[PDB]
């Protein structure tokens, strides 16, 4: 399976299940500083799902390892942010962290094994 573009694909299908679970609600759009008028002295570099679909969509990421840094800066934001670990958004991230990484597994391992095939002589 040496197909080096498959992954934008694989990437754009596992977006559209992330927007379809419950859990990713608190992480479809960049956090409003309204209500939470502290959170750029706490989170350097913002990050939500559909700035990463985005990205993906302008031909914006060279590799799913980058589309992969940036998913999982929406949850090291959430986790830093979490005044409690017993809290529902941190709770919430948690779940679809899980989710997240089972998906992403195979599509970095099949990106990979193309371009070493690619390189191979
Ligand atoms: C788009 C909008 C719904 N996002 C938003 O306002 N969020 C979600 C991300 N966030 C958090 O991760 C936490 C909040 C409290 C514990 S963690 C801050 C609040």
């Amino acid at each position: 399976s040496y197909d080096i573009q498959a992954w934008k694909k694989q990437c754009e299908e596992l977006l559209n299940l992330i927007f379809q679970c419950e859990d990713s609600e608190p992480f479809r759009q960049p956090v409003d500083l309204l209500e939470y008028p502290d959170y750029r002295d706490i989170i350097d570099t913002p990050m939500d799902f559909a700035t990463v679909r985005e990205t993906l969509e302008a031909g914006n990421y060279e590799s799913p390892m980058e589309l992969c840094k940036d998913v999982r800066l929406i949850f090291s934001n959430s986790k830093a942010y979490t005044p409690s670990k017993r809290s529902r958004i941190y709770s919430m991230s948690l779940r679809l962290s899980a989710f997240f990484e089972e998906h992403i597994s195979s599509v970095l391992s099949d990106y990979k094994s193309a371009l070493r095939f690619h390189k191979r002589n």
